């Protein structure tokens, strides 16, 4: 239930040979298409020394005599060296863009047996590049008779009852692994750079994957986790009773990820806030009470320590700022101090371009160093707070990367 | 560089009518290090009009005309010699083999010889694969070759071929692969994709103007990386690089929720307002802020007529209010200087997300555009944003908001 347009080149054995169809009639008889275009070189339709010319048969009148209501469409062209590929690659370009144009939803079949050896290449390289309801047909030769003008409507019912009893020898070609491999390589490269959204987009146009569906799955449940800021299920099957962990998590991997992929301003933008919600932790974890919220806001109070209450104090006269001079007064130069330092260090930095709107700059007074730092004291901090995270759940993108190409 | 040929063989080799054949005549004409020959098992077993291709010396022929040449001669058993599943793989595997132990190599195919299967398979292995490859023609020069006047048909084939010209042709295919990576380029580009357009290009050597393509992809990757302002914006609008920083902010921030990265939009749209507003009140009430140290800072002499209302404002004195200047007190002193004009609508739209903000910005919480109509207050305050940009910089073109839509169109119309 659609249009189906044959595009046949049109050769010697063409259009038939020892009383057996040539490639394209039995492409014509085994898939009754209702549209048929011939391309015929100008030589082959004029004619040489050793063949009469194919103007002298009736093509219409042949291909409609097995293919009721069959629209049939003949081109000619001149040809002046025709094995060259440069004869074919735009000419037959721009016959299947307009058969595409004029009908979209039509199926194209490519007769890839008839012309010359070149015919076949170009036609399985345009539908190798353009697949979408395109198809290649290729003809065998049975496993010596000459077709012949003068007796045209005695050759054909002759050829026409020696085939009745002769089984098909159409053949639906499978090249597209070939496009599938240009696209499996480019993906590869994708994945690494973390451009999830550009490999499901090369996968989903590539229907030829063995793996499409699970591919697609798995891409657009990462790309939607990227974007909204939800945990992996992977992480939260990990650490089912810890959803802090789990989002401190997630975002210590992002934060990694944008890091990596060169996303440097934005990784300095994030970098203070999840390292104020694993301080923040932190400080629950050790000295709990301390911190009182009314409203979900971070508010500090004075019973749980009086007399540390005036330390500050002392300090202030002399939030991330904030719980860093907390925990310095608690705990000096230790293991948590001196991450916080790192996380401060580009503090100021972190202003200009998040307030300020400035453009970054690594090169100026080792600037990217600083920001490497910081990331890295992330890392080292969640690893504190939460002793069960595992280190080898940082690598969850590049394991997914692997998965993925395993399935490619 | 070592040069290696893999080259089918077929009736017409070695030789046909006292001119060479495709694989014969290739290695004249090009004198390749190493010769791979691949034989069909029938080509070579026959008895069928001839003797079969064994009957030949093929190391003693090809070395005739070619002093230091390695050949190395495989042999299949093909059951169906027009079926293309035989040759894509097989072919494949022997093209990967050569490239492995001779990876600077330069590959020569023969697309003469053999079945047409065979011309087809290693054209489409050449487009797959194109680095260090290259596919070779033989045309027909417009009494068959036996075993038995091995050494006098050559000299006969030598002779002659002496005066002909080279008959050998580098085909030019390599556009069909250049289709294909087009087509992928422009979907990306239409996403944003911009790392990913260059990665594409960069792969495709052949573009003819992949140079600039991709000199003008890496500028634009940077400038999104880094948050460089756009050259283009920093000719069409000097002077003001205030308005060249909220230009180029506000078209990162509609380029990000334009494509998805909702959360991430979230963030951003509250610190590009605070900066369109921090700028109107400047322009608009100079020395109501005092920059006290490198931070917006409350002027409480500028005008004690409304100092006493921020004071009233707050449910105690003004001793206490030495605080910086966040988006809540722009809001607050443009409510007291007027009322319920055009820009406190616009900025009651980026209040609408303030609790969302937090919650995704600092405690780290997932976002739902299906719940409670998020996504429907987030794109309301990114229009706030862009009408707010309008209204403190009039000087703005409304068609510089396209500046990505255009940048894209350009590079694809280079591709
Ligand atoms: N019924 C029936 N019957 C029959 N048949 C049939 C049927 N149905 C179906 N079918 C199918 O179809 C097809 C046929 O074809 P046609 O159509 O006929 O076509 C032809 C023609 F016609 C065309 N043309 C030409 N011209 C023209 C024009 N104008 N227009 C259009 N068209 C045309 O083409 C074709 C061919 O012919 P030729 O002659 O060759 O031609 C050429 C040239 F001449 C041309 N031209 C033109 N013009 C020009 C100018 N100016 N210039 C230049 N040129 C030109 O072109 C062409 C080309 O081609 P190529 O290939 O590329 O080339 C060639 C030549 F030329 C070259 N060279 C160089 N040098 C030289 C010298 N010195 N001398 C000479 N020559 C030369 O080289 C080449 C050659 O080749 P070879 O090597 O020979 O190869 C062959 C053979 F040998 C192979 N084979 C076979 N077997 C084997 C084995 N085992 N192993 C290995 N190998 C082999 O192949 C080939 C072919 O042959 P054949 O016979 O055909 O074969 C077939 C079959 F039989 C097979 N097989 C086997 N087994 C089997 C089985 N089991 N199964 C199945 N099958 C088989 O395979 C094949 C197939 O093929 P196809 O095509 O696809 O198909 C056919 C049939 F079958």
């Amino acid at each position: 239930n659609a249009m189906k347009i044959l595009f046949s080149p049109i050769g010697n054995t063409d259009p038939w040979r020892n009383d057996r169809d040539g490639a394209m009639l039995h492409i014509v008889r085994h898939y009754q298409p209702d549209r048929v275009v011939l391309f015929f070189t100008e030589s082959i339709w004029q004619g040489n020394q050793h063949f009469s010319g194919q103007q002298a048969f009736d093509w219409v009148k042949i291909i409609q005599s097995i293919n009721e209501n069959c629209q049939i469409e003949i081109k000619c062209d001149t040809i002046e060296v025709e094995n060259d590929f440069d004869a074919y690659k735009d000419l037959f370009h721009q016959y299947l863009v307009e058969e595409k144009r004029k009908y979209p939803n039509a199926e194209i079949f490519l007769n890839v047996t008839s012309g010359t050896p070149q015919m076949e290449t170009t036609l399985c390289l345009e539908y190798v590049t353009y697949p979408d309801k395109m198809r290649c047909i290729q003809v065998s030769t049975p496993l010596t008779k000459y077709a012949q003008a003068d007796c045209q409507e005695v050759d054909l019912e002759i050829v026409n009852e020696e085939e009745s009893q002769q089984p098909s020898r159409c053949h639906k070609i499978a090249i597209l692994s070939f496009r599938e491999a240009i696209v499996r390589n480019q993906i590869k490269s994708l994945l690494d750079n973390y451009d999830y959204e550009a490999a499901l987009q090369l996968v989903a146009s590539q229907k030829s994957f063995r793996n499409g569906k699970e591919i697609r799955k798995k891409l657009k449940e990462l790309i939607d986790d990227i974007k909204m800021h939800r945990v992996f299920s992977y992480l939260i099957k990990q650490y089912p009773r810890n959803e802090k962990l789990q989002k401190a998590l997630l975002h210590t991997i992002l934060l990694e990820m944008r890091h990596q992929r060169g996303d440097i301003a934005e990784t300095l933008i994030r970098v203070k806030s999840i390292a104020e919600y694993i301080v923040e932790q932190y400080i629950q974890k050790n000295y709990p009470y301390l911190i009182i919220y009314k409203e979900d806001k971070p508010y500090f109070n004075v019973s749980y320590s009086q007399e540390l209450t005036e330390s500050y104090l002392a300090l202030m006269d002399s939030g991330f700022p904030a719980y860093r001079d907390f925990l310095q007064l608690l705990e000096a130069s230790n293991e948590m101090t001196n991450e916080m330092n790192k996380v401060n260090e580009i503090n100021n930095l972190r202003n200009k371009v998040a307030h300020n709107l400035d453009s970054l700059n690594l090169d100026r007074d080792k600037n990217g160093r600083k920001i490497t730092n910081a990331v890295t004291a992330v890392r080292t901090m969640l690893l504190a707070v939460f002793p069960e995270v595992q280190e080898n759940d940082f690598h969850y993108l590049k394991q997914f990367n692997q998965s993925i190409k395993e399935l490619l």
